[PDB]
């Protein structure tokens, strides 16, 4: 028993973190066969990143401006090409530790774990959502650029998220391995704002169900709802409205505790209209929306 | 900036992670050059962990009885015997994934990184604390035992914690790398009740230190205290009293925010007297005490 925001093992990502040097930037790539994946704001100096023309700036770039580096070992650059935005530096060496791999677009709502690193190197693994507002509620510091986010099923490595930038308001933005960004976010600094940030009501209810099964019940009710009656309470205290795939989602969370979904939003419906009153629910003061239905089953059933 | 709860990458501990096998048991070793770690209590059946005496039960078994297996290759076993609560079985081949490592017994209040694991493979990375009363608040089902807890400092890993019970409370009790019980459990199954769990005083004021940097300062007060002062309402709140070396080891935090270390106590003490009324810091709607000052500096600076 017990409930961690546990991230996946970083072991197969830490083998393909290399470090990308464009003139005076340095960054964070990842290498996975002959292709080393980038931001490709590391073409970018002071005076660009205001309003870069990153097609005009790579016309500048020759395949020898581009250092990568894999732990002590220089690799060579053979090509080099700007998908969306990121950069893809062709190698002369594929990665030996290259695991199996796919490149995934998550969902907002959905969980990764991120290896944030500094120059190629790791400092630290954490998990992280995709905010409802495509932002993500990360740690990085000026150099983590490239980092990745990913998911892991057995020994098949799902990269889904790669760092970019920092809004001014603290939070996140990035890009999955095709180099489209999630959200509205462009790479450049401007003021980009980010929309509401919802709570992740499916996440929500599937923590809950958590708490029950490992002993957190103090928050059951004697009460019901409906997915419309639940879904103004929802609206009121802005979390994500509730549909039947979410409840479908639940299900077996729900057949695990025997608490019926709408019963579990009855509880979550009473929380939000009168709080904790001091109380935690595995070791929180708040409502948590960071664990999906899939990582409380995983976590309660122990995958690896 | 962002604050999160990091773990240190795990990769250089799942080159080590293997599958113990004793009679009907199975559960995780540690392999570090030619010798297998891993709770002694894989010798028991079921009608042993009431009461075993794990000296007459080890008479019983043999080098062939103990199957260690390091991914789909089995490991020959020419050598075992039994430190504190831990097993050493001497293997013929040396792990050629051994990182630079050594054994540390860590102090209550001090963090580290967990990297669960089931039949060997690991399932997942959190962070953890040793609690005052000895305990941790770990993520772990049955399978679980042998997953170690472990620092990295840039390329050594000091492993300082072994899993090896749950106690009837749900928290988790285990040994350092030398087979020693954190606190004054033991590796029977009877009830073992853990002691009052204090607030980690020192590493809340290293967190609130934190939220200051990422931008988090609501909190922040017109008052000042004195370490007597502060320590008479950390009684009150279950809260290690603070010492001299602790507003030491704070010093660099208090440095680079210019907020005095009695100051930052006197903000701490309003927040346990009056509570966060219904505010948060850094996503926390309770006071965080699983970050040391130096976790605070290291993800502040981006150390790797
Ligand atoms: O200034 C340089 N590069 C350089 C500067 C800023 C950035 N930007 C914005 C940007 C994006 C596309 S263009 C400009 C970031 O938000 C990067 N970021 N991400 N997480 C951060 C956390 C803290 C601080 C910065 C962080 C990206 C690149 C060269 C070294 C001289
Ligand atoms: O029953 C067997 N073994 C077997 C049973 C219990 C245990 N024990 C107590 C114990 C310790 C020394 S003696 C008995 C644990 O607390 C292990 N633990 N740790 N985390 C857990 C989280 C959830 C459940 C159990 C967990 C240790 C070993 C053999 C497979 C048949």
């Amino acid at each position: 028993s017990g409930f961690r925001k546990m991230a996946f093992p970083s072991g197969k990502v830490e083998g393909c973190m290399v470090q990308v040097t464009c003139g005076t930037t340095t960054l964070n790539g990842l290498w996975l066969d002959d292709v080393v994946y980038c931001p490709r704001h590391v073409i970018c100096t002071s005076e660009d990143m205001l309003n870069p023309n990153y097609e005009d700036l790579l016309i500048r770039k020759s395949n020898h401006n581009f250092l990568v580096q894999a732990g002590n070992v220089q690799l060579r650059v053979i090509g080099h090409s700007m998908q969306n935005c990121v950069l893809k530096l062709k190698v002369d060496t594929a990665n030996p530790k290259t695991p199996k791999y796919k490149f995934v677009r998550i969902q907002p709502g959905q969980t990764f774990s991120v290896l944030a690193c500094y120059n190629g190197s790791p400092s630290g693994v954490y998990q992280c959502a995709m905010r409802p507002n495509f932002t993500i509620k990360g740690s990085f510091l000026n150099g983590s650029c490239g980092s990745v986010g990913f998911n892991i099923d057995y020994d098949c490595v799902s990269f889904c998220y790669m760092h970019h930038m920092e809004l001014p308001t603290g939070v996140h933005a990035g890009t999955d391995l095709e180099g489209n960004f999630y959200g509205p976010f462009v790479d450049r600094q401007t003021a980009q704002a980010a929309g509401t940030d919802t709570t992740i009501t499916v996440n929500v209810l599937a923590w809950l169900y958590a708490a029950v099964i490992n002993g957190d019940r103090w928050f059951l009710n004697r009460f019901t709802t409906t997915l419309n009656d639940f879904n103004l309470v929802a609206m009121k205290y802005n979390y994500e409205p509730l549909t039947q795939d979410h409840v479908d989602i639940l299900g077996p969370l729900s057949a695990q505790t025997g608490i019926a979904v709408l019963d579990m939003c009855a509880s979550l419906k009473e929380l939000l209209q009168n709080g904790m009153n001091g109380r935690t629910i595995l070791g929180s003061a708040l409502l948590e929306d960071e664990f999906t239905p899939f990582d409380v089953v995983r976590q309660c059933s122990g995958v690896t």
